[PDB]
């Protein structure tokens, strides 16, 4: 499967910055997901971490790392302040919530 190293790894790469975004290219809803947080919410993209993971060699260890990490298999997969948003629906549910524009308001302090 994945080394609890790659995980380990991968759960730092996640701690990095205060928005992550594990995506792919030809994603519609990686970019979807990209556009509503940069876009739409205006989320410095200083404080983000957009990994393309088919841009990357380690890309589907990654994405492996990622399922291991959270049980999500699927791109775009979100985490802020290092911790779990989900895909796209989970964003998109936590934008129209309101929950969202509190989760990410530390981004902004």
């Amino acid at each position: 499967m994945v080394s609890q190293e790659t995980v380990a790894h991968v759960k730092d790469l996640i701690g990095q910055k205060e928005v992550f975004v594990a995506a792919k290219t030809y994603c519609p809803y990686c970019k979807a997901t990209l556009s509503t947080l940069f876009q739409e919410l205006n989320v410095p993209k200083s404080k983000a971490l957009v990994l393309e993971l088919d841009e990357m060699s380690n890309g589907s260890e990654i994405q492996d790392a990622l399922e291991e990490i959270s049980g999500q298999k699927t791109v775009p997969n979100v985490y802020i302040n290092g911790k779990h948003i989900g895909g796209n629906s989970d964003l998109e549910t936590l934008k129209k919530n309101g929950k969202l524009a509190e989760i990410l308001k530390p981004v902004f302090q």
